[PDB]
C-alpha cells in the first residue's frame, strides 16, 4: 500500500509515497537557497515564513499542533461538482467528509528537497487535485495548483481555493503563542479590487505603552490563471460553501482570522486540466505592494517571471550544495539524494564558503576593523585588490610582519548560509535566517554556532575546501582559555560565553577539546605534512580570556557540583578593553603586552595538561565542570561522573601528538614559565608512579595520584587568575615532551585495559566517591553506545579485538529489533504508577516517627491507604522535599524531638524507596529524545564512521580476508540500519531526509540539521575510496560494493569551480561524484588506471591510483587546472 | 475534534455497517442531525445533545460537578426509532492532562510534555491514570510524578479500554480496536468499547468520571469503591445534587432568588447575584464570626495588638454586635 517511487512531475524528478495517509503523519522543513522557511507535516498543516519566527506567513507553535491544525490553517480547497441534477461537495485532504469517496492521497517531494507536492485522486469522480510549494526570492511562496478531468465526464465546477488563518505583519510569535484571541481583535483583512491582491495588516502594532503604533507593512496574497474570480479576505464563508451554497465577495474583514480565497465557475472537459497559482510574500510595505498591484495590471509576462525565479532558486540551491561536493550520480539515486541532502544540512548549519578562496577587501576590511583597531590602523590593504585569494592573503600578511595580523588573517573564513537549527520539533532554539541584507538584500558574509554543532559541521565542509584548514585550526585554539577549555559559541567576529541571570550557572563542556581538535589536526597532517611542525615555535596563537573562575581543588574535592565562579570584575576588564581594541579585548595580555603570544606546543600542553590533571586511573577524566558531554539528557553524571569516552579519544589524541613529536627536528620546546611548574608536576608524578602499572591501582594510590595532578592544575590556574601571564618563556627539552606524551599513554592504555566488560563492551561513564578522605572508589554504569563508538575510534584495539567489540554489541541490549539499529543505553522498565512509592510496614512500624504520624493521621510526610499500604507524600520530587516537610513537622512541640532524633533515618527510607543516587539524568525517566528505546542518531552515524575507519585498519594491515569481510558486514548491517533503503512506513518519512531521532513509539523525528549529516558525509568519502596522506590524493575503493556502478547509460549534470553548469555522459559500469568541485568518474576495467585531465586540453594517465603533491594540490587548491579525473577500478577489489 | 469528549458509534442496520460520530464535523451532511444545547437555570449543568434523524437515535452527554469525585460525564443514548439496533461504541474523553504539567509548558512546548506521559489502565477497576515519567525541570536532578489525573466510569458492561487516542481512527473507519492498559509517550485519553443490543424505545446510560491531582491513596479509595461500593452511581449523584443545593445556599444569602412571571428575568438576576459574590465574596454566615479565624487575623493585622487584647471573653463563635 504505502511505496516509494522516483516519478516526474511535469518535466521535474520527485519522490513519491503513495497512500501517505496510511502513515502517521510526519514533520518535514522546505529548504530553499533564500530566507525561506517552512515546516510541513505530511497531512498539509504548515507554519512558513521568511528570515525568523517574527515575519511568519502562518502561525509559528510547536509540531504536534502545527500537525493538529490543517483543517483551519494553511491550504484549503472545496469543489462544489454538478453531476446528474446533483450538487456534490469534495473536499480533497480534509477529514470533513470520512469515507464519502474513494480516494487515493499521494505525497511528493523533489530530489533537492524545496519543492513538496500534495495529490489527491477522487476515484468516484476520476478528478484528480494536486497543489505544490514553492519558494520564490524575489516573490515568496508559490502554491501552483492543477485540478485534472481524467473521466469521460464534462463537470461543472465551482470551487473555493486559496490559504487561510494568514498572519497579518507585525505580530511576535510570543504574542500570537500565548494571546492570539486578542490579536484578532487588531486584524483587518482588505482586497485590492483592481489587482485581486489580499492585504492582511493589523489595525496597530500591538504594544503595553499609552503611544500611538502604526502598522505601515503587510502581509499579502495574489493570485494568477484564473478567470473572473470572485476574492475572499475571511474563513467566515468556508462552511456555507462546504453546505453547497455560493457565496459574496469579500473586500474588507475586520476582527478575524485572514484569509485568501478564489471561487470560479468553470466547465472541465474530460481529459482536461486547468491550472493556477497563488502567491504569497511578507513584510511588504505601501511600496512593495503598489509594485505587485501594477504587475499584476500591466505585466503580461508575469507568471513567466515567477516561475523563472522558482528555477532560480534551484539553480542556486544547487550551486551552494555542488561547492561542498553534494553530486553524486550511482545506480541508487536513494544514495545520491540522501548524500545531497547530508551535505544541504550541513551546509546550513555550518556554513558554505562564498567562492572558493576568494575574498572581498571590504567585508575582510571591516572584520580586521572589528577584531582589532590598533592592527586596522596600522596595516594598509591598497595592494591587495578589490578581491584576492587566500594565497594572496597569506603572501600579504607574511610582509606586514605582525602576529596580531597574521592571527586575524588566518583566521578569516569567508562563510555564508548558516542559521541555527531552530524549528517547530526543536522550539527550544531561535532561528534565524539572516542571509541577505534588511538593506538591499545583497548576500551576507556571516556565521555563528555552539562550539560542538559547528567544529562538527566544518569538519566536513573541509573536505571540500581543504585549504582553509589551518584558518579552522587556529579559530578554535585562539578561542580556547588558558586553563584548557573554551566558551559555548563561536562567531565571525570572535565568541561569545555564557553569563549568568536562581539555580543558573556556567562552565564548559568535557567533550569539547579533544575529539574536535584533534579531527582538524589529523585533517591537515594527511593534507599538508609539517605544516604543524611549521608553528611548534611559532608565537602567533592567544587566550581566549572567558571570565571563569574555576575553585580549588579541596573544594572541588568538597563538592564537585559546585566548582565554577562567574568572576564579574574580570568580565568589567574584557568590556572595557572590547571598547578600546575591539574583539582582541578577549584575549588575555601579559604583564608586558596588551595581547599575550604562545607557541602550538603551549596550546596543545594547555588543553592536553587541563584533562590529565583531572585523570582518575582506571576511571577517566572527572567531569567537574559544571556541564556535560555530548548526551545533555545524562547531565546529573556531573559531579561523581568519570568519561571514559573523553579518556579513549585522548588516547587517539597522544598517539597522535606522539609520532607529531617523534616526526619534529626541533630539540627544544618554549612555554610560559607559569606553565613549566604544572608540565613539570603532572609529569614527574606519572613518572614517578610508572611502576603501579604492572598490577590494578588500589584505591589509595587512585587518591594520592589524581591530588597530585589536581593541586598541580589548581596552583597553576590560581597563579593565572590572580597575577596573569608575566610574559616570560622558558626553553626546556623536546625529549622531556616526549617522555610526558610516552608515560601519559602508558596510564590512558592501562586503564583502557581495566575497562572492558565480560560482554567485551566497554565502559563509558564511571561513577567516582571520595572514602575515608584518603580513597578514591570507582563503580560502573550500564552498556552504552557511545563507549563502543570511541573506543572503537580510540586506535589502541587491535582488529580482531574491534570485531569482539561490535559482535558484543549486536548481541546486546543496545540492538532494537524492528529499526535494526542501536540505542544510546538499554530500554528499561519504569514503575508503573501504584508501584513507585510503598513503604513496607516493617520500616514504618520500626520508626516512632512514622508510626506516630500514621496514629496522628498527620500526611505531610507519609500517608496510609485504605487497604493498609504506606505512601510518602505524592507532592515529594526528591529527598530536598522532604527535608523541608521534616523541618515543617519540628515547629511542632510533639514532633520537634522524634524529627531531631529519626530525620536521617527517614531520609534512608526515601532513599531506599526511590534510589536516587542512581539517577544520572533524565535520559532513564522519559520516552523521546535520547530517553528509553530512542534510536538517537548521530551516535549511530559516529558508529558507522568509527567502524568504517577499523575496516580501513584491517585491510592496510592485511589482516584474514575473514576478519576484513566480518568487519565489512558489520559496517553494511550498521548502515542498512541508518535507514535510506527502509519503506516509508517504518522509516516514518523520506527515508532520503535525515532526522534526530527515531522513538519506540513513532517514526522518525527532528527533521534535517542534526550533526548525523557530517558523519555520513564522512562515511561516503571513505567507502568511495578517497584517501589524503604525505599531502596525496588516492582515488582507491577498498570498501565500495559492484552494485553502486550503472547498469545503465546516465547523464551527469554538475557545477563546476567557476559556477559553470556542465554535463558529462556516463555508461554503464561507471559513476560520478565529485571532490573539491571537481568531477570524478569510476569505471570498471581490466587494469587500474588513473586520468587527469586539464583545462589546458590534455591529459595524464598512470597505473597508480595515488596522485603526487603537486596534482594533489591542484585539486585542494580549486584553480580550475584540473577539468576531472577518471579512475579505472577493477571488479575484484569492490564488494 | 481532539480534545474532550468523543463518541462513535458502529450500527449494524440492514447487512451494513454505518457509522455515526455525533458533535464531530467529520462526516459533514452524511446523516439529517439536529444539535441542541442545555443549560440548567442555576448554571452548574450542561448538555449536549444530537438527534440522528435518518437513525431515530440521540446522543446526549451532561457536564457535572461534585467536590468529592470531580467531574461526572453522563451520558444517554436513546433509540426512538421502530428498529433493534446491534451497536458496538467508542465513548470517553481524549487530549487528558498528567498530573503536574505548568500551563506554561503546555502553551509553549507541548511536543516535548508527550515525551514525558505515561498513561495505564488499573486492570480490576478499569480506572484510567493519566501521569509524567518525571515532573519536567531544568535541574540535573531527580524529580518523581508521585500524583496523577484520573478517569473511572459506571454502566457498561464488560468494556474493553483504550488510553489513548491511536486506534481512534480504526474505529471511525468501521474496525475493531484492541485493549491498551500502558501506552507510553502520547496524549491520554479514556475511551470505553461495549456491544449492546438497543431496542426499539428504550434508552442506555453510562458516566464518566475524572479528577485531578490524586496520589496514590486517593486512587486505591476509588479502586475498592468501584469494587465494593454497590451504591457508587447513587453516591455520585447525590454529591452533584448537594453541589448545587450549596451554590444556591450562597447565591439566597445574597438575595439571588426572585419568582416572577419571567423566567429569563429570574435567571439572569440569579446568575448577576452568583457572578457578583464570585468576584468580590459573599459573607460565611449571616453575621457570625469564628474566634479562630478572627484570631489570626489579628495576629497578621497588629502583633502589638494581637499581645495585648485578651480574646476570652469572646466564645468560639460571636456575632458583629
Ligand atoms: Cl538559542
Ligand atoms: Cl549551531
Ligand atoms: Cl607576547
Amino acid at each position: 500500500s504505502i511505496t516509494m517511487d522516483m516519478v516526474s512531475m511535469n518535466g521535474e524528478m520527485f519522490y513519491k509515497i503513495a497512500n501517505n495517509d496510511a502513515m502517521r503523519p510526519f514533520f518535514m522543513t522546505i529548504v530553499s537557497d533564500s530566507n525561506h522557511w517552512m515546516f510541513v507535516s505530511s497531512n498539509g498543516g504548515l507554519t512558513a515564513g521568511r528570515k525568523n519566527a517574527e515575519y511568519a506567513l502562518f502561525p509559528y507553535y510547536t509540531d504536534d499542533k502545527i500537525t493538529e491544525s490543517a483543517d483551519i490553517t494553511g491550504s484549503k480547497s472545496i469543489f462544489q461538482i454538478q453531476y446528474n441534477n446533483e450538487l456534490i461537495v469534495w473536499e480533497p485532504f480534509s477529514e470533513r467528509f470520512t469515507n464519502k469517496f474513494k480516494i487515493t492521497r499521494n505525497l511528493y517531494k523533489n530530489y533537492y528537497g524545496n519543492k513538496i507536492i500534495f495529490e489527491e485522486i477522487n476515484e468516484d469522480l476520476g478528478l484528480t487535485y494536486r497543489y505544490q510549494w514553492c519558494s520564490s526570492n524575489q516573490f515568496g511562496f508559490v502554491r501552483k495548483s492543477e485540478l485534472s478531468n481524467h473521466s469521460k465526464n464534462v463537470y461543472e465546477i465551482s470551487l473555493l481555493d486559496g490559504i487561510q488563518n494568514i498572519m497579518p505583519y507585525g505580530v511576535s510569535s510570543d504574542l500570537q503563542s500565548s494571546t492570539s484571541n486578542l490579536v484578532d481583535a487588531y486584524k483587518r483583512s482588505e482586497l485590492h479590487p483592481k489587482s485581486g491582491l489580499g492585504i492582511f495588516a493589523l489595525s496597530a502594532i500591538i504594544v503595553d505603552k499609552a503611544e500611538p503604533s502604526e502598522a505601515l507593512k503587510a502581509n499579502i496574497a495574489w493570485s494568477l490563471g484564473l478567470n473572473n474570480p470572485k476574492y475572499l479576505v475571511s474563513s467566515l464563508q468556508l462552511n456555507h460553501f462546504r453546505n453547497g451554497k455560493s457565496i459574496s465577495p469579500e473586500d474588507d474583514i475586520k476582527g478575524e482570522k485572514g484569509a485568501y480565497f478564489l471561487n470560479t465557475v468553470m466547465t472541465l472537459e474530460a481529459n482536461t486540466q486547468k491550472e493556477w497559482m497563488i502567491i504569497a510574500n511578507v513584510n511588504q510595505d505601501h511600496s512593495d505592494i503598489i509594485a505587485i498591484t501594477e504587475t499584476i495590471q500591466n505585466n503580461k509576462k508575469i507568471a513567466e517571471d515567477i516561475n523563472t525565479d522558482i528555477e532560480l532558486g534551484t539553480k542556486r540551491l544547487i550551486e551552494l550544495n555542488a561547492s561542498s561536493d553534494a553530486l553524486q550520480l550511482t545506480a541508487d539515486n536513494l544514495r545520491d539524494t540522501r548524500h545531497f541532502s547530508n551535505t544541504l544540512f550541513n551546509i546550513m548549519r555550518g556554513g558554505i564558503f562564498d567562492n572558493n578562496y576568494q575574498i572581498e577587501k571590504g567585508d575582510f576590511s571591516n572584520y580586521i576593523k572589528k577584531a582589532n583597531k590598533l592592527v586596522f590602523d596600522k596595516i594598509d590593504l591598497n595592494a591587495l585588490g578589490e578581491i584576492f585569494s587566500l594565497n594572496d592573503l597569506n603572501e600579504f600578511a607574511s610582509k606586514q610582519k605582525d602576529v596580531d595580523f597574521d592571527r586575524l588573517a588566518l583566521e578569516y573564513l569567508p562563510l555564508k548560509f548558516s542559521r541555527r537549527h531552530g524549528d517547530p520539533s526543536r522550539p527550544w532554539n531561535k532561528f534565524s535566517i539572516n542571509t541577505q541584507s534588511e538593506i538591499d538584500g545583497s548576500k551576507v558574509l556571516d556565521y555563528e554556532g555552539n562550539w560542538r554543532d559547528i567544529f562538527q559541521n566544518w569538519e566536513a565542509l573541509a573536505h571540500s575546501f581543504p585549504n582553509f584548514i589551518d584558518s579552522m585550526i587556529h579559530k578554535f585554539l585562539n578561542a580556547s582559555t588558558f586553563d584548557g577549555y573554551n566558551p559555548y559559541r563561536v562567531t565571525k567576529e570572535g565568541f561569545d560565553w555564557e553569563t549568568i541571570e536562581p539555580w543558573s550557572y556556567i562552565g564548559y563542556w568535557g567533550d569539547h577539546q579533544i575529539i574536535y581538535l584533534l579531527k582538524f589536526l589529523e585533517f591537515i597532517e594527511k593534507h599538508q605534512p609539517g605544516k604543524l611542525h611549521s608553528y611548534f615555535e611559532s608565537e602567533c596563537f592567544v587566550y581566549a580570556a572567558v571570565p571563569y573562575t574555576i575553585k580549588p581543588y579541596e573544594e572541588i574535592l568538597n563538592n564537585p557540583k559546585d566548582t565554577i565562579g562567574y568572576n564579574h570584575e574580570w568580565e568589567k576588564v574584557i568590556n572595557e578593553r572590547k571598547k578600546s581594541i575591539g574583539a582582541d579585548g578577549a584575549l588575555l595580555k601579559s604583564n608586558d603586552k596588551s595581547i599575550y603570544h604562545v607557541n602550538f606546543i603551549e596550546k596543545i600542553l594547555a588543553t592536553v595538561l587541563a584533562k590529565m590533571s583531572n585523570f582518575i586511573p582506571e576511571a577517566g577524566i572527572w567531569l567537574n565542570t559544571q556541564r556535560p558531554e555530548w548526551n545533555d539528557a545524562n547531565n546529573a553524571l556531573v559531579g561523581n561522573g568519570v568519561s571514559m569516552v573523553t579518556l579513549y579519544y585522548l588516547r587517539r589524541f597522544l598517539k597522535f601528538f606522539d609520532q607529531l613529536l617523534e616526526n619534529s627536528t626541533l630539540e627544544n620546546i618554549k612555554i610560559s614559565n607559569e606553565m613549566v611548574e604544572f608540565y613539570h608536576k603532572v609529569r614527574e608524578t606519572l613518572m614517578e608512579n610508572q611502576h603501579l602499572l604492572a598490577g590494578s591501582i588500589s584505591d589509595t594510590d587512585r587518591k594520592v595520584i589524581l591530588d597530585k595532578l589536581g593541586n598541580a592544575a589548581a596552583d597553576y590556574r590560581f597563579q593565572i587568575y590572580n597575577s596573569g601571564f608575566w610574559g616570560k618563556k622558558r626553553t626546556h627539552s623536546m625529549q622531556g615532551l616526549k617522555n610526558f606524551t610516552k608515560v601519559s599513554l602508558q596510564f590512558i592504555d592501562h586503564s583502557i585495559k581495566a575497562n572492558q566488560r565480560p560482554d567485551k563492551l566497554y565502559h563509558a561513564y564511571n561513577l567516582m566517591s571520595v572514602e575515608k578522605n584518603k580513597e578514591i572508589a570507582i563503580s560502573y554504569l550500564s552498556e552504552m553506545l557511545e563507549g563502543q563508538v570511541a573506543v572503537l575510534s580510540s586506535g589502541f584495539l587491535s582488529s580482531k579485538e574491534n570485531l569482539a567489540v561490535l559482535d558484543g554489541l549486536k548481541n546486546s541490549a543496545l540492538f532494537r529489533e524492528d529499526q535494526y539499529s542501536y540505542l544510546l543505553y538499554p530500554n528499561k522498565e519504569l514503575p508503573k504508577f501504584l508501584d513507585k512509592n510503598t513503604i513496607s510496614k516493617e520500616a514504618v512500624s520500626k520508626s516512632e516517627l512514622l508510626s506516630l504520624l500514621v496514629s496522628k493521621s498527620n500526611k505531610q510526610v507519609i500517608e496510609k491507604d485504605s487497604i493498609g499500604e504506606y505512601h510518602f507524600n505524592g507532592e515529594f520530587n526528591n529527598a530536598s522535599n522532604l527535608k523541608q516537610a521534616l523541618e515543617d513537622l519540628s515547629q511542632q512541640n510533639e514532633y520537634k524531638d522524634l524529627v531531631a532524633k529519626e530525620s536521617k533515618t527517614v531520609e534512608a527510607i526515601f532513599e531506599d524507596v526511590f534510589n536516587h543516587k542512581a539517577f544520572t539524568g533524565r535520559s532513564g525517566t522519559f520516552y523521546g529524545y535520547e530517553g528509553l528505546g530512542s534510536i538517537y542518531w548521530h551516535m549511530v552515524s559516529k558508529l558507522q564512521l568509527a567502524v568504517l575507519e577499523c575496516c580501513l585498519k584491517a585491510v592496510e594491515e592485511k589482516e584474514s580476508e575473514e576478519v576484513i569481510g566480518r568487519l565489512l558486514e558489520h559496517y553494511y548491517e550498521i548502515n542498512e540500519g541508518i535507514g535510506v533503503h527502509k519503506s516509508p512506513s517504518l522509516y516514518g518519512a523520506f527515508p532520503t531526509d535525515a532526522y534526530s531521532h527515531t522513538p519506540a513509539g513513532k517514526g522518525a523525528q527532528q527533521p534535517g540539521m542534526t550533526g548525523q549529516v557530517k558523519e555520513d558525509i564522512l562515511s561516503r568519502f571513505g567507502e568511495l575510496g578517497i584517501f589524503v596522506k604525505n599531502g596525496c590524493l588516492e582515488l582507491n575503493p577498498c570498501l565500495l560494493r559492484k552494485d553502486e556502478f550503472l547498469k545503465e547509460a546516465k547523464t551527469f549534470d554538475y557545477v563546476t569551480v567557476n559556477f559553470q553548469h556542465q554535463s558529462l555522459e556516463l555508461v554503464e559500469k561507471s559513476l560520478a561524484f565529485t571532490y573539491c568541485q571537481i568531477p570524478i568518474i569510476y569505471k570498471i576495467a581490466n587494469q587500474k588506471c588513473i586520468e587527469v585531465f586539464t583545462n589546458d586540453g590534455k591529459s595524464a594517465k598512470a597505473a597508480s591510483l595515488i596522485l603526487d603533491k603537486q596534482t594533489s594540490q591542484d585539486v585542494f587548491g580549486r584553480t580550475g587546472i584540473i577539468n576531472k579525473i577518471e579512475v579505472s577500478i577493477l571488479e575484484s577489489d569492490l564488494r
